[PDB]
């Protein structure tokens, strides 16, 4: 196998294609994979087997070593000495064999994951356009992310399904004194515990899935709040929002608490089983014959090995193996989906023809285009219009071959250049997008960018042609993005050009210039098809096509339309000034014209009250499980003293469990408190200070830190308690029996501490790389999916495959490094442990072990100490991560005449002053407003009034200086409607009144007053209607009216309007102006405008530039100076 994506793909594709081609009904992905996998997998598998079997040998060697100190036979020092050497070698050898093999398995898992990803990517780019709208988008994201961190770890246990029965059979077969079947007592106990654990694990999954659903809801409201803190503060909404968070948090905790108990009992159950396999193991020796230390010590070590292989190594592989298979099956179902069918290029014609085409998207379709017919000569212009939905753009999909005809033929000449309705951002170099995938030629480039009028904006870009367009399109306005899409489509040399919604939401002036510049001259003699709403274009076009309800309304000469459907023409012409109508209005006019011219309970309470009932219930479970094991013991079918001793053991264990329950209670309480305090601290935060994170780390830390406290503190703590108790016992006993062991062990622990610290520093830093390399694989994917229509249209598939592979290679390189440092670390750790082991074995062997039982116990304690120690290493790693998270959390918590005198503002106490020494007066009830350049800090006056900025000077409102008024009332006076309006998701009643202070009747009265009564009536449920996704169903004008309704209910006196005109068409802007003037007849209205025509209705003006201002008492004084200063 290969170490790179290109090679891994070739191999997978060859086997997959060969089997898929060998069409034995249902070819399978799993077979293509086993043919790659098997010849490496099996070798690491056998090596691990050979490694693990060592554990089944080591106890035998100790039994003989122990025997050498017996009074029997002779004190053969030399034998004890050499056998001791052999034992320490067994530790060393398995260490040296096992770790390399585990590493190799992870290497394999990685290689397979990469091959699978490249296969999927290649497939998504070849999918049929029909199934494209049936496959949920969330499924492709999860198809790749769901097993991202699972598949490659899972192979580590895969060969255990195979190993487990070999070691179980051996350990069973090695039992000494086998017929007195202590074997069944042992196995019956372990078997019952294993099923118990499986059941409990299933309950854990139930809780995880339900909780996950609630988490997503909490996170959505959380990000909504975080990105709009200024509106929450401006509204003085505050704690109502805090309460919304509280109810979501409370819901999650109820589920979490139950999940926590599942985890608690799982861990104590594990402990319980440890005790009993050892305890049951000595029941034979108490029962008749008596004790032989030689055999007892041997017996216990074997019992320990069975516990672990039986309860943990086996079922882990079973669960892993099964889930992995299910993941593969899902991938296969995805791969086996209908393809995009390639278009066959030919030299049949020069024009475009359509012969009786009838077609539809899917089965059960009524949107069948009927009897479509064309004959277009080379170089002719076709203009198409029609009702929205009557195949306005679906026709283009037929032309390009995305949609097949059910009947008829489509003939075309050569290659097609296509520009879609919705621009594809293509993050990257702007010149490169214009000429993407083609050679640069300045002759053509200049001609196209000049003709398309790009120079007007692109020459203002800081790196010109090399200005990079980043994510979000922060460089370009929607009309500019459209302009680039045209330039790209034009730059490409094609025989046929298809222009989807070419008007581009552009100003009519440029729209005309582009049509003549491009449609007529730049595109001269090309065959063209334009989608259009302008009658002038139809007049210009050689052929006119109008569609309605899936069929042709009219096809022919412009004058033929007028001669054959004159009433249609006359009605449209009544709106003679069509160039003055936006596309939306042009669309409504044709839609209407065209359709018009149609042509238990008592005790439950006591159980909560009496903790003594809780104790009994704990004991009852313990009794039950032992009795079940007895049922299996009774297999022998085909005493009072034993009964007493086992009863005693159960009682003691039950009390031990009962004692620790308050810890679970405490853990849930603590994370609840921390979540609540962080939220409070963020809401009542200073402004400017939060700009250190700018919502990035705020959302990410808020979300992630809470999640880790809840899943790990309640888990890692219990493992630590058990591990701690074990080591205390182990050290205490050897220290007493032989003080030289202590002397020897002190430097051993020191060695581990130092290595650990070094390791964690570096590995914690490397971990950052997974996220850095991982994020872009998804950004790449999404971009490719949105661009699918053009990726095929222009033949760019291999370009993108190349980019995808480079991203994968980056990711795997970092992933691999992380894995490698971890493995090295673990190997070093194990070798240190191996060395102290050898030394300890010899301390015992060497000293005067004349009371041999003491020799035996030191040796078995040391031999079996390694299991616990491996857990301890990993637990220490988790602890350090938890403490780092705790610190990150802790870091956050441990006047009618408005009179403004000498006002100054900054974005921080350092920084820059955005406004200095401004003085300004507003007469009571006076309509006033502001003029200034875009980016002159207009919003910083509004924020200075809202007290969101570092500020100086004296503002007198409601008769007093701001200096004597707290933020809530100071802000209360100001009813502000920002350009970016915040919409709270949820029921309209709450969106408008989050406190429940207004009555429904009152709410309706205001809805009527502000013109939203018809809007709320239209939405089902009215006040009970739930508004979603930021008001995705509302006009932004409506959002402004909602804000208005809030302002009037709130009884604000100062009304602040942030350029409503920035987005609202005058046809409605005047309606809201009338509405608010009546609503605010007794109030003072302050407007920030972009144009003189709007500012014109004001009596006093504030004109701001360069952190200074000129006050005018009349528009004429403003105009006289503005003319002199019109620059
Ligand atoms: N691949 C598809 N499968 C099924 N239905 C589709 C598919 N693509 C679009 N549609 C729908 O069927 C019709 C397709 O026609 P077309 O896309 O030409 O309409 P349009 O008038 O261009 O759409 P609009 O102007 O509303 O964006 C639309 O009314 C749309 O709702
Ligand atoms: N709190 C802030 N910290 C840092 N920079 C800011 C802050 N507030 C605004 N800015 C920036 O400084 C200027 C502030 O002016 P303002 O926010 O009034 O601009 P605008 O003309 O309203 O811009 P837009 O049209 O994008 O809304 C802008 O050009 C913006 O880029």
């Amino acid at each position: 196998s290969a170490d790179s994506a290109d090679n891994l793909s070739e191999k997978l594709e060859r086997e997959w294609d060969r089997e898929l081609a060998t069409s034995k009904k249902k070819p399978k992905l799993i077979n293509a994979l086993r043919r790659c996998f098997f010849w490496k997998f099996m070798f690491y598998g056998i090596l691990l087997y050979l490694g693990e079997v060592t554990k089944s040998v080591q106890p035998l060697l100790l039994g003989r070593i122990i025997a050498s100190y017996d009074p029997d036979n002779s004190s053969e020092r030399s034998i004890a000495y050499y056998l001791g050497i052999g034992l320490c070698l067994l530790f060393l050898v398995r260490t040296l064999l096992i770790h390399p093999s585990i590493f190799g398995l992870h290497h394999i898992g990685m290689q397979i994951r990469i091959a699978l990803f490249s296969l999927i990517y290649k497939k998504t780019l070849k999918l049929s356009s029909k199934v494209l709208d049936k496959i949920s988008t969330g499924q492709l994201v999860s198809l790749l992310s769901n097993n991202l961190n699972k598949f490659d770890e899972g192979l580590a246990l895969a060969h255990f399904v195979w190993i487990a029965p070999l070691q179980v059979a051996l350990l069973m077969g090695l039992l000494w004194d086998m017929l007195q079947a202590s074997a069944f007592a042992g196995l019956a106990f372990l078997i019952v515990m294993a099923f118990f654990q499986a059941w409990l694990g299933q309950m854990m999954m139930k809780y995880r899935d339900k909780r996950a659903g609630k988490i997503n809801e909490r996170l959505v409201i959380t990000s909504e709040i975080i990105e709009n803190i200024q509106s929450v503060k401006a509204y003085c909404w505050e704690d109502a929002m805090e309460k919304m968070i509280e109810s979501l948090r409370e819901t999650e905790l109820k589920l979490t608490r139950k999940a926590a108990y599942v985890r608690y009992f799982n861990s104590s159950a594990f402990f319980f089983s440890g005790f009993f396999v050892v305890f049951l193991a000595v029941v034979p020796y108490a029962v008749t014959k008596g004790i032989i230390l030689r055999k007892i010590f041997t017996t216990i070590s074997f019992c320990i090995v069975l516990r672990m292989t039986v309860t943990r190594q086996f079922p882990g592989s079973v669960q892993t193996w099964y889930d992995s298979i299910g993941a593969i099956n899902k991938i296969q179902d995805f791969l086996l989906k209908e393809e995009y069918k390639a278009l066959e290029y030919n030299l049949t014609t020069t024009g475009v023809e359509v012969d009786k085409v009838t077609a539809f998207w899917d089965e059960h379709a009524s949107p069948v285009l009927q009897d479509i017919n064309f004959k277009i000569e080379k170089g002719e212009l076709l203009a198409v219009s029609g009702s929205t939905g009557s195949g306005k753009t679906s026709l283009l999909m037929l032309i390009m071959g995305e949609l097949e005809p059910s009947e008829g033929k489509i003939k075309h000449s050569g290659r097609i250049s296509f520009s879609p309705q919705v621009s594809w951002i293509m993050p990257g170099t702007i010149k490169e997008n214009i000429i993407f995938g083609v050679s640069y030629d300045e002759y053509r480039y200049k001609s196209v960018i000049q003709a398309c009028q790009l120079e007007e904006d692109i020459l203002k870009f800081p790196d010109k042609d090399y200005t990079v367009l980043g994510e979000g399109g922060i460089i370009l306005s929607g009309g500019q993005r459209a302009r680039i899409s045209l330039a790209r489509a034009v730059y490409k040399d094609a025989d046929l050009y298809l222009m989807d919604s070419p008007f581009g939401y552009l100003d009519i002036f440029t729209e005309k210039e582009i049509f003549e510049s491009c449609v007529c001259k730049l595109m001269a003699n090309k065959t063209r098809i334009l989608v259009t709403s302008k009658l002038e274009h139809l007049k210009i076009a050689d052929k006119i096509l109008i569609l309605h309800e899936g069929s042709c309304y009219f096809y022919g000469t412009f004058s033929e339309l007028q001669g054959q459907r004159p009433d249609f023409s006359s009605e449209l012409m009544g709106f003679d000034s069509f160039d003055q109508f936006s596309a939306e209005r042009r669309n409504s006019i044709i839609t209407e014209t065209l359709r018009r011219f149609s042509f238990w309970n008592t005790y439950f309470r006591y159980i909560t009250i009496h903790k003594s009932l809780i104790f009994v219930l704990i004991l009852c479970v313990t009794i039950f499980l032992l009795e079940v094991a007895a049922s299996l013991v009774l297999l022998l079918f085909l005493y009072y003293m034993i009964y007493i001793y086992v009863g005693i053991a159960d009682t003691l264990l039950a009390m031990g469990i009962f004692r620790g329950l308050p810890l679970v209670h405490t853990l849930i309480t603590v994370s609840k408190t921390l979540h609540q305090k962080m939220v409070h601290a963020v809401l009542y935060a200073p402004m400017s200070t939060f700009n250190s994170l700018k919502a990035g780390g705020i959302l990410n830390r808020f979300s992630k830190d809470t999640a880790i406290l809840d899943d790990l503190l309640p888990l890692t703590v219990f493992d630590l308690i058990q591990l701690i108790l074990i080591v205390i016992g182990a050290i205490t006993v050897v220290s007493i029996l032989q003080p030289y062991i202590f002397l020897a062990s002190v430097p051993v622990i020191a060695a581990f501490i130092v290595l650990r610290a070094y390791f964690l520093h570096t590995s914690q830093q490397l971990k950052q790389l997974e996220s850095e390399a991982r994020s872009p694989i998804f950004t790449h994917l999404v971009t490719s999916l949105k661009g699918l229509w053009t990726l095929r249209a222009f033949g760019r598939q291999p370009y993108f495959e190349t980019l995808f592979h480079k991203a994968l290679n980056l990711h795997t390189a970092n992933w691999f490094l992380y894995l490698s440092t971890l493995r090295w670390f673990q190997m070093r750790i194990e070798m240190i442990f191996v060395v102290f082991f050898s030394a300890v074995a010899f301390i015992s062997i060497i000293t005067t072990g004349d009371g041999p039982g003491r020799v035996g116990i030191i040796l078995t304690l040391a031999m079996n100490i390694m299991g616990t120690l491996q857990w301890a290493v990993n637990s220490s790693i988790d602890v350090d991560s938890l403490m780092r998270s705790v610190s990150r959390i802790f870091k956050f918590i441990d006047g009618g005449q408005m009179t403004v005198t000498d006002l100054t503002a900054r974005y921080t106490e350092g920084g820059t002053a955005v406004l200095e020494n401004i003085s300004f007066s507003i007469s009571s009830g006076q309509t006033v407003g502001l003029l200034g350049r875009t980016g002159s800090g207009k919003s910083t006056l509004l924020f200075a009034f809202l007290r969101l900025l570092n500020t100086e000077g004296d503002i007198q409102i409601d008769g007093v200086s701001w200096n004597t008024v707290s933020l809530q009332q100071w802000r209360k006076a100001f009813g502000v409607i920002p350009q970016k309006v915040f919409i709270f998701s949820g029921t309209f009643r709450k969106n408008l009144d989050p406190y429940g202070q207004w009555n429904d009747e009152e709410i309706w009265k205001v809805a009527e007053e502000v013109g939203l009564k018809s809007v709320i009536e239209q939405f089902p449920g009215q006040l009970d209607f739930v508004l979603v996704d930021g008001g995705c169903v509302l006009s932004h004008g409506h959002k402004q009216l909602m804000c208005l309704a809030r302002s009037v209910l709130s009884k604000a006196k100062i009304l602040l309007l942030d350029e409503p005109s920035a987005h609202l068409d005058p046809i409605t802007s005047q309606v809201i102006r009338k509405t608010l003037k009546h609503a605010f007849a007794d109030c003072t209205v302050v407007l920030s405008e972009s144009r003189l025509e709007a500012i014109l209705e004001c009596q006093r003006f504030l004109v701001i530039e360069d952190n200074k201002m000129r006050q005018y008492e009349s528009i004429q004084k403003l105009l006289s100076e503005k003319s002199s200063l019109r620059q």
